[PDB]
C-alpha cells in the first residue's frame, strides 16, 4: 500500500471523514485519488477553512481534518488557531510540503521550519523524517488532538511522501483506542464530595469544557442537589447550562474584584471545566474574598497550574461531573429562584436596540437553536436575552479573536443539520473572515447571520471612553454595504431598518432553503 | 517624558510617519493622543493591514510600521508575514500586549509566547523585560528591520507601559545612523572585475533587491558594459530590468533543469540580487552545465549559504551593482538584440484570452504604471506582454502566499500618487485579502484592480493535468459576482465580457477619481 | 559516492581536516572508514570537546568541526554554545540522530525535536529531510559559521544517511567561495574619514572581533595616524591591542557611568569590533557625557541594532580596520604617552597575591606566550601585568561561562604549536571542565595550567560584599587537590606555596615537553 492509501485508511478507521481545505500544489499528491466515502469542504482563505472546521469539531464533539497549503496558509490560518487553542478545540491541521529533494535549496513553497511556525498555538507540531513515518505521525496528531485537554496540532507532510510505500506494519495504528476518560480516584472523590455535602453555601462556575463534553445535564443535577446559584466563567467560549434554569446565574463579569465580590458569602466555590479566571478589563482587588474557598476540576494541567487561587484536579469534565452529580447528598437547602426576565428597553420606529434584536430572535426563533456571538460591545445582553435550553446553543471566539463566528457558524450547521445556526455579527468583525460566506453559498449550509451594523467598534469606542482616551484613531467603520458582500459570495440578503422590518426579515430568513444574511441598522 | 511620547519621538526621528493597523484594547494605551502629524491606514483584517504595508516599504524603499491586536491580529497576518520575509521587507510589526498585571494569568487577550508567535518569518522578535526598555526595543526593532538584508520584526508591548515614565537616557536612540551600505574590498572586487572582463559569454541574472536598492539604472550600464544578456531569477517578485531594453530575456524558468539549460555555453554567470535559486516545479538535472561558473552577489547570508552551486559576496545590492557598474570593461562584443514582440493571440468577441488582456493594458496603461500580479496561471505572459521601463513597476507575492496583491497594490498607491497602479488579481486570489478593498475606498487611494474571472484555481488544475492527477476536488469557485463585492467595499465596479467592454472599462477606469475594480471574464 | 565519502570530501574541499569529538552510536557510522588525512580528538565530555574546538577555531581564526552525541551530548556542551555565541566562534556542530526509522516511536537516543534543541545560541540549526540533502546541509552549515558575524552552527544527522547514495550534483559544493570581506561604500567611507580626520580629542576603543580578524596592527596604525588613547572594550574575550603601545589604556570597566565618565572629554570615540558595550555590573548614569560622539564598527547586525548610542556600520572588521588605517591622515598632535608601569605589591615568604603570579608569568614567560583568564576575581590585574605583544595572546569566556578556559587553552595550543599558552584558571573555574586535562595528556598538547587557589568563589564573595548580602550559601570551595586531580587524567604536577616555589615551578613548566599543573596557593 502507498502512504496515501494507509494514511486514508487510518483517517478513516480513527472516524474522520471530511476535509476542510483550501488546496494548493504540495497538497495535490494528497487530495488526488479522494476517496468517494470522505467530503472535501473547500472555503476561500484558511481563516475560513479552519474557522469552519473549528465550528465543525466542537459542535461535533470530535476531531475535524484540515489541509492547507505550505508556510502562507497555515500563516492565513493562525489566527483561527488562536481561539482553538483557547476552546481545546481537536484541529488536526495538516499543511503541504515541498519535495524533499526541493526543501535544502528552499524552493518556492518551501514550508521553512515548519514544525516551528503554529508555535506556541499547538499542542504537537511535527514534520516526519521520511515518508513511510507519515502515517505513524498521522496517528500522533489524531490521537494529540482527541485527548484531554483536547486542542489543534499540526503536521507538515512533504509532497513526494505520499506516493512512496507505506509501512505495512502501520496496519497496527488503524484500530488504536485511547482514552483519557478518567476521575479522581475513589478515597479523594469521598473528600471532594464531603466538603460539598458540608458546605453552608456553595456555587457553581461552569466553563466551556462542560459544553464539549456534553456534560451540562449532569452540571444541571449537581446544581440541583446542592441547591447551588451556577454561573457561567468569564469570556465565555460556549453555554454549559439552561439559562433560565432557577440555579443560572448568568455571566461572570471578566475581573478579579468582581468575580471576589461576586463569591463573596459562598462558603465553598466549585468551577468545572474553566480557567481561573479568563478574566479581561484590569479590576485589581482580591482574588477571593475572606471565608470562600474555591476547587477548580479543569481538563487542562496548564489551568490549574495557573490559577492564582484554589485547589485543583485535572481530569476529564464528563467523567467528573457525572461522578459528582451521582455521589453528593440532596441538600435541604432551597432550591435558588430563577432570575427575573430582564427589562424591555425602549424601541421607537427606528435603529434598533441590540436588545431588541436578541429579545426579538429570542421570540421567533427555534427552541434548539444555536448562537454565535461576535457582537462585541453586546454580550451581556444577548447572554441575558437568549433561553438557551439545550447543549451545544453557544458560541463566541475564545481567544477574543475576530473572525471566528461566520466561518464556525458554517461548521456548526454542518455538524447540527437539524439545528438552525443564528450568527450575530458586528460590523466591525463580519469583515475578518467574510469570504466564508460563499462556503455556505456552495454548499447550501443554511446558516443565517445577523450583521449588526453601527458603522463602528463599538466596545474599543466605548473602552476609549473608559480610559478617557482622546484622539484614537481607526475606530470607526462606515460605509460598508452587507447585503452586497452577501450578493458578492452568492448568500440571499435582507436589511431590517426597524423592528417592523427586522420581523418580517427573520420570518422570511426561518423559512428559508438555504444561508441568509440580514443585515441590521443598531443604535 | 512618558513611554508613549518618547516612542514616538524615536520613530518621528528614524523617519516614521504612517501607522497601518487595526486597532485593538491592548493598543488603546498606545493609539490614544495619536501625533497630528502621523497617518493612520486602518484595514478590516490584518492580513489587509501588512499586505498594504508590505507594498507602502516595497515601493517607499523604506521601513513601513504595523500596530496589531496580540496574538490573534498577528496571527491572522502570519501568511503575509510569509511573504514579506521572501521580498526582504522591512516591516516594524508591533503588537498590543495585555497589562504586566494580568499576563500570569492568562487573562483575555493574552499573546501567550508573545516572541515565539511570528517565527520563524521574522529576524528578530522580542517583548521587552520593562516598560522603560520599550523605546530601547524599538529602536532595535527599528534597526533590524532596515539593515540588509531587510525584513520584518517583531516588538510585543504590554499596554501600561505607553504611561510609564521613560529614561531619559533614550534620547540617545533619537538620531542614530545605522549603515549596512557596503560592498567588496578592493583586492577581492579588482579580482571580480578581471573575472567579468575576461569572460568570452557572459549571462546576468537580477532578482527582487536590484529593484528594492534601486540598482536597476547600474544594472542597465553594467549589462551594456559587458555586452550580456540578462535574465531575471526565477519566482520574481519584483522587476529588476527595462522589460524592452536590448539585453532582457525575460523570467526565468523555476526549474532545475531549465536553468542549466539556458545557462549552457555561458562561461561566467553573474547573479545579483537573487537566491540561487527560487525554484519550484520538481525539474531535476544539472545545477550548471560544464563549462559555466556562477557568481552571487547577495545581501542575504543565507541566500549565500543555500546555494547549490557558484561562489558568493555577500554584500549591499546598490553598492556593488554601482561599484561594478563603473569598474567593467566596455567590451568590444556586439550588444545583445532585443527579443521580438509576442504574438498576438487570435480573439473572437466573447471571453477574454489572458494575453489579450496583458495587450490591452500595455497599449492603454501610462508608461509609468505599477503592476502587480497574483494571476498565477498567466504569469508568463504577463512578463512577456508589459513593456515596463522604470524601477518598481511589479510586484508578485515572494513566498507564493495568495492575498498580497490586493491589498500591497493599495500600498503601493499610497507610495508613489502619481504612478498608476494596476493589481491584475485572479478571481481565486482575490478573495484571499477582498477586505482590503474598503481601505481604497475609505482613504480614496485610486488603485485599480483587474478580476482575471476564468471561475477556477487556474494554476492547480493545469499542474494536476501536468501529474495526471484524477478526481481531486476544491479546484473550482463558481459563484463570485466580484461587482458585488466591490459595491459592498464601497469601491466603483465595471465588468468586461469581451475586447469592446474591457477597453471601455479601461478608459473610464484611467479616468476615474477614485479606485475602480474591473471584473473580467477570461477563458 | 556515499553520503559519507561526499561529506568527507566537502569538508576537506572547505579546509576542514580535524574533528572535534566524543564518541556515540549515532554517529558510528559517520565515523567509520574515518579517513587517514582527518584528525580525531577526543575529549571525555562535551563541554570540553566544544571548548577545545573553540580555543582552536578562535586561534587559528578557521571554522573548527565538532561530532556529538544526540540530545544529551549537544545539552552538555551548551554552556560552551554559550560562550562561543558571544565570541563569534565559527563552530560547526553536527549531533547524531536516530536512524529515520526510529525517530518516530523516539527510541533511545533519539534526538527531538532536534534543530530548537541548541537555540537560541547557534545562527542556524537544521535535520535534512533525506539523506541525499546531508552534504548541502553541511555546505550551509560550513558558509553560516564562516560568514560575518562568524558564529555556532548545528546540524542533526540521522545515523542512516551516511550509507546512503549522495546526489551526483553535490560536487558543485566542494569548491564554493563564499565572501563577506565587505567594507562601506567609499562616499560613506570618506565621510567618516573626514569626521576622524577633524576629530580634536579621538579615542579609539577595540573588541574581540578585532583580534579574530587580525586587525590588530592595522589598529596601531590607526591609533598612531589619529594620536588616539586606545581601550579594550569591557568584558574583553580576546586581546585586540599591544598592551604595551604608548596609545594603550587598557580594559574598560564594565559599566554605563563609568564608561561615558572614562570617555568625557573625547569629541569622536571610535569602537570596532565590539558591542557597544558589554556592560555587567549595574552602574547607572549618562551612556556618553554632552560633547561625546560615538561612532561603532561591527561584523554584528545584532550588536549594531542594540547599542543605546552612536552611529553604526556594519562590515567585516577586517577590511574596515585596514581601510581606515590607510586613509586617515597624520595627526600633528602629540602621540599619547605610555602608561606607566604597575606597582610591584608587598609580598612576603607566605601565599601569593595574585598580583606576584601575574608579574612572575610576564618576567618568564616568552614574548609570544598566549593567556588565558578564567580567575574571575583578578582580571583587572591581570590585564595591567601581562605585556602582550602580538595578536592571539589572550582569551576570555565571552560570555561570563565557566568551563571554557581550560579546554580552550588546549585548542589554542594545538591551534599553535610554537607559543607557549599558559592558562590562569580560578579553583572554582577549574571543576567545571577538569576532565578536558586528559585531551592534552593524550595527545602531548604542551599547555600550562595555573591554578589559582584561595578556596573560594572569589568574585562572588566580593560582589556579597558590595550587596551587603548576608547568609549567601554555597560561596566556599574547599578541599579540592590539584595536583591529585593533573595526576588523574595524566598531567604532571606541581604546587607553589610561596614565591620561590612558584619560580622553580614555571621554570620546571615552561622546559617540561608535555602539558604542566601548578597549584598556586594564592590569598
Ligand atoms: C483579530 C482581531 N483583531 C482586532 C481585535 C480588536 N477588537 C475589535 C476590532 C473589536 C470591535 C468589533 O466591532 P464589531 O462592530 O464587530 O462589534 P461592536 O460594534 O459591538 O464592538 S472588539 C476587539 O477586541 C480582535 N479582537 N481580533
Ligand atoms: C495562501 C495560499 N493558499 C493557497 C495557495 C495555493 N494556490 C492556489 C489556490 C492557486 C490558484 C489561484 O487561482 P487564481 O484564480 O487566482 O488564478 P489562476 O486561475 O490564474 O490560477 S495558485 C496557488 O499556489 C497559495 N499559493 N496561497
Ligand atoms: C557556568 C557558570 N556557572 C557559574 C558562574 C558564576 N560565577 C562563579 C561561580 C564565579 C567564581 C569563580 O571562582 P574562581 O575560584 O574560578 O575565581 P575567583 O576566586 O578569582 O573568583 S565568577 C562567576 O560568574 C559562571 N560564571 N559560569
Ligand atoms: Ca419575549
Ligand atoms: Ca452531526
Ligand atoms: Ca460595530
Ligand atoms: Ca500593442
Ligand atoms: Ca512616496
Ligand atoms: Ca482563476
Ligand atoms: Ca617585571
Ligand atoms: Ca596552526
Ligand atoms: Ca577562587
Ligand atoms: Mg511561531
Ligand atoms: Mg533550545
Amino acid at each position: 500500500a502507498s502512504v496515501h492509501g494507509t494514511t486514508y485508511e487510518l483517517l478513516r478507521r480513527q472516524g474522520i471523514d471530511t476535509v476542510f481545505g483550501n488546496p494548493g500544489s504540495n497538497q495535490l499528491p494528497f487530495l488526488k485519488d479522494f476517496p468517494e466515502d470522505f467530503r472535501y469542504i473547500l472555503a476561500l482563505q484558511e481563516a475560513c477553512v479552519v474557522g469552519i472546521a473549528d465550528g465543525y469539531a466542537q459542535a461535533s464533539r470530535k476531531p475535524a481534518f484540515i489541509n492547507l497549503h505550505s508556510a502562507a496558509g497555515t500563516g492565513n490560518a493562525m489566527g483561527a488557531l488562536s481561539n482553538a487553542w483557547n476552546s481545546h478545540s481537536p484541529l488536526i491541521v495538516t499543511a503541504g510540503q515541498q519535495t524533499r529533494a526541493m526543501i535544502g535549496v528552499e524552493a518556492l513553497l518551501t514550508n521553512v521550519d515548519a514544525a516551528n511556525l503554529p508555535r506556541p498555538l499547538v499542542k504537537w507540531s511535527y514534520e516526519p523524517a521520511s515518508a513511510a513515518e507519515v502515517p505513524h505521525a498521522m496517528s500522533r496528531a489524531i490521537h494529540m488532538a482527541s485527548m484531554a485537554p483536547q486542542g489543534p496540532v499540526y503536521l507538515s507532510v512533504p509532497y513526494d511522501d505520499w506516493d512512496k510505500d507505506a509501512d505495512p506494519q502501520s496496519h497496527h495504528l488503524f484500530d488504536r483506542h485511547v482514552s483519557s476518560s478518567v476521575r479522581l480516584n475513589d478515597q479523594d472523590l469521598d473528600i471532594l464530595v464531603k466538603a460539598l455535602n458540608s458546605a453552608s453555601n456553595p456555587a457553581i462556575v461552569l466553563g466551556p469544557d462542560v459544553d464539549a463534553a456534553n456534560a451540562n445535564a449532569d452540571c444541571v443535577m449537581l446544581a440541583e442537589r446542592l441547591k447551588a446559584p451556577v454561573w457561567v466563567a468569564p469570556s465565555a467560549p460556549r453555554c454549559p447550562f439552561p439559562t433560565r434554569h432557577p440555579c443560572f446565574r448568568g455571566l461572570m463579569p471578566a475581573g478579579i474584584a468582581a468575580i471576589s465580590q461576586l463569591l463573596e458569602g459562598h462558603d465553598v466555590v466549585l468551577v468545572i471545566g474553566a480557567p481561573v479566571f479568563r478574566y479581561h478589563q484590569y479590576d485589581p482587588g482580591q482574588y477571593l474574598k475572606p471565608g470562600t474557598r474555591l476547587i477548580s476540576v479543569t481538563c487542562d494541567p496548564l489551568e490549574a497550574a495557573r490559577a492564582p487561587m484554589g485547589d485543583a484536579i485535572v481530569a476529564d469534565i464528563g467523567a467528573m461531573a457525572s461522578a459528582l452529580a451521582n455521589l453528593v447528598e440532596e441538600s435541604s437547602r432551597q432550591l435558588p429562584t430563577a432570575a427575573p426576565e430582564p427589562a424591555k428597553v425602549d424601541q421607537d420606529a427606528g435603529r434598533l436596540h441590540p436588545e431588541t434584536v436578541f429579545d426579538t430572535l429570542n421570540d421567533m426563533a427555534p427552541e434548539n437553536a444555536i448562537y454565535l456571538n461576535e457582537s462585541t460591545s453586546t454580550t451581556a445582553q444577548m447572554w441575558q436575552r437568549l433561553n438557551m435550553r439545550n447543549p451545544g446553543s453557544y458560541y463566541f471566539c475564545a481567544a477574543g479573536g475576530l473572525g471566528f463566528a461566520l466561518p464556525a457558524a458554517i461548521g456548526v450547521q454542518l455538524a447540527e443539520p437539524e439545528r438552525q445556526v443564528i450568527a450575530v455579527i458586528g460590523d466591525g468583525s463580519a469583515n475578518y473572515s467574510i469570504s466564508a460566506l460563499w462556503t455556505a453559498a456552495q454548499y447550501n449550509i443554511p446558516t443565517i447571520f445577523v450583521i449588526m451594523n453601527n458603522g463602528t467598534y463599538g466596545a474599543l469606542r466605548w473602552f476609549a471612553g473608559v480610559l478617557e482616551a482622546e484622539n484614537v484613531p481607526g475606530l470607526d467603520v462606515p460605509g460598508i454595504d452587507f447585503r452586497a458582500l452577501a450578493k458578492g459570495y452568492g448568500v440571499q440578503a435582507l436589511k431590517a431598518d426597524n423592528l417592523e422590518q427586522l420581523k418580517g426579515s427573520l420570518q422570511e430568513a426561518l423559512s428559508a432553503k438555504g444561508p441568509v444574511l440580514i443585515e441590521v441598522s443598531t443604535v
